[PDB]
C-alpha cells in the first residue's frame, strides 16, 4: 500500500470533537490501500502497560482517488491518544501514529488530541438543521407597493424579459403579502440579497448600514416582515456586506471632502491624495478597479466596533441570520469576534458565509457555520443537466466535497441550484422538467441545506444574469402547480424523515453505463434510500441490502411497496424517476 | 508520478504569508518522485487571457518519506490564486489545483488564498530570533540568602546527591550574584520553572499567583533581578501553570470550605460536593488523581480574567515573556487573547509552549511564539548520544520537523539538550565528553533557540530527577573551563554569524556509512557549513561545492583555511570533531 498517500491529522477535519467525550477521527488513503482500519486509543495519561480501547472505523466513502475511514473515539477523560491500525488486501499489518508507520506499534507512536472543551465543540442552530431556506431577489419577487417604485419600473408580466438596467418595483409589502404562498410551499426561512440603502440597482454599495433602501420600504416595514414572516415559521436572513462599503457611505464621503484630515483616514486602505480620480483608484476596492467600494479596514477596532454594531442594530430588529458576502477577504479575528457576538444575542442566529474555495479556515467551528455549497451545484449541474459526468463521477466529487470539512458543517452547507448571478436551472437542463425534478429530488435529500432561488419552484426558466431575474409568476393560470405540489411533497417529507435532515450519507449504488446513483441517509434506526435513474429509459436495478437494515421498504413518493429477497431489492425506475424508500423505522 | 501521495492546502504550514505582500508555498510528495515543482500564480480576479506569473519551487528539503518543494509567491495585490505544475523523472507534466490532477491546466483548478491581512502575518520578538537562552532551576542554581533556605536544608557540595526531598537553598538572590557569570557565557535571557508561593517543593501546584515562593525571595528582590539582569543584557522569562492550581488556592480552598455556597466554585470541575478525598477526587485535576493540583476552568471568563491579570501583574514588573506549562489542555480562545494580551502590553514579549506533540494548531501565529523541540532532543539524544539512529536517518528527522511548522516558528523552536525532568546530555554520552561536545555544536549552530541547561556549559552530570538537579558547581577549580569557553566561541560565533541566527537550513551531506553529517545555513550571501564527524575514528570526506557559494572557506572553530577545487571541498576531520565554514561574506 503507498503509505506516503495515507493521511490524517489531530485537528481540522479529520479529528474533531462530536461532544465531550466524543472525538470523531478521519482517515485517507489510497482507494484500495487499505481494507481494515481500526483505532486503538486511551486516555493520554495512561499507564504503558494498559490495555488499549478498541475502535474500527468502518469505510466512510470514496472518492476519485482515497478512500476515507471513520471512527468515534469515546473519551469520557476528555484526552485521547491514539494509533492507527491498517490492514491490506494481502493481510499486511501496518501501524500508524504521529511518529510515522512501522510494523510495531510502539515505533508508530500516536497522535493526541489534547483536550476537549465543550466551547469548542462545533455548534449550530437546531432550526437550521432542517431548515429549507428560500432566496428571495426583492426588486423581482414582488411588488406590495407602487409608491416606492422608482421612475421607469415596466410592466410585470410572464413574458417581460428584463434587461440590466430594468426596474419592476419589487419591494418588502410584496414579500409580507406573499408570507401565504411561501407557508404553503414549507419553507422555514427567507435569504434576502443586500438590501439596505445604495444608489445604485444591485445595492452592494452600502450607503448607509442602518436603513433599508427607500425603493425596498422603510425600516417599520422591515419590522413587519420580520414579525409576519416570524408566526407563519419563516425566519428572516439578511445579507452584510461587510468586505467594502459603498462610496456614498457616510464615512468615505468625510475622506472624499476631507482627505488627509479625515476622522476616518484610516479607516479605509488609500494609496495616496487627493482622495480620487474618474476612472481610476488610488484606493483598495472591490476585485479590481472598482471606485464606488472602497475596502473597509476590518482590521482596524473601529471599523469592528461600527460593523459590530450594524449586526446588533438588525438582530434587534429580529432577524435570524446572516449571510456573510466576500467573508474570505475579512481578517479571521474579525469572524471570530462576530461570531461571538450575533451568538451572545441570539444562540440560534445563523452564519453562513460565501466562499468560492476550500474554505475549512472558516469552518472550525469558531467562525462561519455553513458557506455555500458551490461543489454541490457544480455537480448537479455536470451530472443532471449537462451531462458532463457519469453516475459513479457525480458520486466521486460529491464523495470528496463531503469530506472537506467537519460533519457539523456538512450539514448545513446551502446546496443551490442557481442564484441571482446565474441562468436558471430548468434552462440549465434545457426546459428539461423530467431532469429538473430528479435534480431538486436530490436537493431534497441530499445532505445539506436546499435553498430554492425564487421562481423555481413554479417552474421559472431564464438565461443568465438578467434573464435569471424575471418577475416572479403569480398567475396561477401561468405556474406550474404540477412542478410546485412536486416541491410541497418532497419539503414535506424531508420534515418528517429525520433522516433526511440529520442523518449520514453513504453511497449505495454507481454505474457509469446505467448512470444510476443512490444513497443512503441515516440517522439512528431510521434509513432511507434515495435512487436515482438519471436516464431516459425504463431501468431496472439490483441493490444489495444487507437484512440488518430492515427486510421491507416503502417509497414515499408512491407508496409501493418493495420486498428484498436474500439481501437484495428489485426496483424498477421509469425514465428519470427518483426513489425514497424509507425503512419504516 | 504518485499524485496520492503529493500534498498541499491553501492554509496551515504549507501555505502563509512572509510578508503583507508574499505567500509561501510547500508542495510534499514521495521521496524521488518529482523532479520540478514550478508555480504559476496569478491575482485572483485577474483576467483568464492575461499571462499567469511563474515562480520556481526549491527543493526545501526531504525526510524519510518525502520531498518538500518550497517557492515564494510575489502578491501585490494580497490576493492571489496559484496551480502547481510538476514534472516527473520521466519527463511527463502535471498541472496541480485545488480540483485536482490533470494535463491540462484549466482542468487542475487554482487553489486560492483569499486575502493576506496584515494582523494574520506570523511575528515574533526579534530578540528572539537571535536569542541564547539559559534554562535556570531556582532551587539549585544559587543560594545568595542563607535565611530564606527551607528547614533541613543539606550542604551545598560537589559530591551531594540529591533526592526526592533534598533542599539547598537555591534563590533569586542567588542568581543575581550569578549574573556576571552567566553575562560572560554570553546568554541573553533566563528561563525559570515555576517559582511562586506553593506549599510544595516542586511549586507546581500554584497557591499564590502574586507572590515569590518565599524560599526565593520577594517582589523586590525580583524586581532588583530583572533589573540587574536587564542591564547585563540579560531577559527574564517565567513558566505559567495556567492549566491547574494548587489546592491551597485562594479559590479552591473557598469551595473546600463553603461547598456549593461558594462563589468559586465554577473555577473549577466538580461533580458532587463535599469536594475531598486522597488518591480519589469528585473534581477534575491535572493528570490523573493528583489532588493538589485541581484544574483551572480556563473557558470561564472570571478565571481566564484572573489568570490574565495575574500575567498583567507580573509583566508590570518587567519579564520578558511566558513558558506555558501543559499549554495544550488550555483552550485555544484563552491563547488566542492572551496573545493579544501580552502583545498589546509588550510586543517583544516571548510566548512560547509546551506541547509533547504535533503542535501546528498552536502554532499559526495567533497564539504561541514557539514550543519547545522535543524532537531535536530526540533526535539529538538517539544520534549523538546513544548512536541508536545513523547519520541519514538523523538527517530525516531533523528535516521532517522542521517542516513541521511555518518559517516563523521553526525559526525559533526552543532546542534543549535536556531538562530538569530528564538526565544530563553528558550521562547520555555515557560521560564522553566528546559526544557531548559535538552535540552543543550542532545545537549552537542549527535552527531554533539554543537552550542550555544550567550546569551543563561547565560539564556537570547526572542521572534523571533528581540526580540531574545537583546543586551548580561554582569552585572553579571543579568546574570545566574547557567546555565552559567551549560555549563561550561557540555562542560568541553564533551572535556573529547572521545565518546561524536568521538563517534557513539545508541538508548538505549525509553518509550512514561514515556518519558524517552537514548542513549549511544561508541568508543573504553568507554561507555557514558545519561539517559533524560523529565517529571515533580519523575520517576523510568530499563534499560538493560549486563555484557560485565560493571557493574559499575558513574554520571558525580552528581558523584553517580551507579552498574548494573544481566543486569538491576535501575535509579531514578527527574523532568527533565538527568544523564551521564561513565564507567570509
Ligand atoms: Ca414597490
Ligand atoms: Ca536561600
Amino acid at each position: 500500500m503507498l503509505l506516503e498517500a495515507i493521511f490524517h491529522e489531530a485537528k481540522g477535519s479529520y479529528a474533531y470533537p462530536i461532544s465531550e467525550t466524543q472525538l470523531r477521527v478521519r482517515l485517507r488513503a489510497k482507494k484500495g490501500d487499505v481494507v481494515r482500519c481500526e483505532v486503538l486509543y486511551a486516555d493520554r495519561y495512561a499507564s504503558p502497560e494498559e490495555e488499549l480501547a478498541h475502535a474500527l472505523a468502518g469505510k466512510a466513502g470514496s472518492d476519485e482517488r482515497f478512500d476515507y475511514f471513520e471512527a468515534l473515539l469515546e473519551c469520557s477523560t476528555k484526552r485521547v491518544k491514539y494509533v492507527f491500525l491498517l490492514t491490506g488486501p494481502q493481510g499486511e499489518a501496518v501501524y500508524f501514529g504521529e511518529t510515522g508507520f512501522s510494523a510495531e506499534r510502539s515505533k508508530a507512536g500516536v497522535f493526541q488530541y489534547a483536550y476537549i472543551h465543550r466551547s469548542e465543540v462545533f455548534t449550530t442552530p437546531e432550526w437550521a438543521k432542517e431548515a429549507v431556506i428560500y432566496q428571495i431577489f426583492p426588486e423581482r419577487f414582488a411588488n406590495g407597493d407602487p409608491s416606492n417604485d422608482p421612475p421607469g419600473t415596466e410592466q410585470w408580466a410572464k413574458d417581460a424579459r428584463p434587461r440590466h438596467d430594468s426596474f419592476y418595483g419589487g419591494d418588502l409589502k410584496g414579500v409580507i403579502d406573499r408570507l401565504p404562498y411561501l407557508e404553503e410551499l414549507g419553507v422555514t426561512a427567507l435569504y434576502f440579497t443586500p438590501i439596505f440603502a445604495s444608489p445604485s440597482h444591485h445595492k452592494y454599495d452600502t450607503a448607509d448600514y442602518l436603513a433599508i433602501d427607500p425603493q425596498f420600504g422603510d425600516l417599520p416595514t422591515f419590522r413587519r416582515l420580520v414579525d409576519e414572516a416570524h408566526r407563519r415559521g419563516i425566519k428572516i436572513i439578511l445579507d452584510a456586506v461587510f468586505n467594502h462599503a459603498g462610496d456614498q457611505f457616510f464615512a468615505f464621503r468625510d475622506v472624499l471632502q476631507k482627505g488627509e484630515q479625515s476622522r476616518y483616514k484610516d479607516w479605509f486602505f488609500i494609496e495616496d491624495f487627493p482622495v480620487s480620480k474618474t476612472s481610476r483608484t488610488n484606493y483598495e476596492t472591490a476585485a479590481v478597479q472598482v471606485p464606488a467600494m472602497p475596502k473597509l479596514r476590518t482590521e482596524n477596532p473601529e471599523v469592528k466596533e461600527y460593523l459590530f454594531d450594524v449586526a446588533r442594530f438588525w438582530m434587534e430588529q429580529g432577524i435570524d441570520g446572516w449571510r456573510l458576502d466576500v467573508a474570505n477577504e475579512v481578517d479571521h479575528a474579525f469572524w471570530r469576534e462576530f461570531r461571538r457576538l450575533v451568538k451572545s444575542l441570539n444562540p440560534d442566529a445563523l452564519i453562513v458565509g460565501e466562499i468560492w474555495h476550500d474554505a475549512s479556515g472558516w469552518l472550525m467551528g469558531d467562525q462561519f457555520d455553513s458557506v455555500m455549497n458551490y461543489l454541490f451545484r457544480e455537480s448537479v449541474i455536470r451530472f443532471f443537466a449537462t451531462g458532463e459526468i457519469h453516475a459513479e463521477r457525480f458520486d466521486a466529487e460529491l464523495t470528496r466535497a463531503r469530506m472537506l470539512y467537519p460533519e457539523q458543517a456538512a450539514q448545513g452547507l446551502w446546496n443551490l441550484l442557481d442564484s441571482h448571478d446565474t441562468e436558471r436551472f430548468l434552462t440549465s437542463c434545457g426546459g428539461n422538467e423530467a431532469k429538473f425534478r430528479l435534480a431538486v429530488l436530490f436537493q431534497m435529500t441530499y445532505l445539506g441545506t436546499p435553498l430554492i432561488y425564487y421562481g423555481d419552484e413554479i417552474g421559472m426558466a431564464g438565461a443568465t444574469d438578467p434573464d435569471c431575474r424575471r418577475p416572479m409568476i403569480w398567475e396561477e393560470k401561468e405556474q406550474n402547480r404540477g412542478l410546485f405540489e412536486f416541491y410541497k411533497e418532497l419539503i414535506r417529507l424531508r420534515h418528517r424523515l429525520a433522516s433526511l435532515t440529520r442523518g449520514n450519507v453513504r453511497s449505495w449504488h454507481a454505474d457509469k453505463q446505467a448512470n444510476l446513483y443512490a444513497f443512503v441517509r441515516t440517522v439512528q434506526d431510521q434509513h432511507v434510500g434515495v435512487v436515482l435513474n438519471n436516464r431516459g429509459e425504463k431501468q431496472t436495478v439490483l441493490l444489495q441490502v444487507p437484512e440488518s437494515g430492515g427486510k421491507t421498504w416503502l417509497d414515499c413518493l408512491t407508496g409501493e411497496e418493495v420486498h428484498g429477497k436474500q439481501g437484495q431489492l428489485k426496483l424498477t425506475l421509469r425514465p428519470y424517476q427518483g426513489m425514497i424508500l424509507w425503512n419504516g423505522r
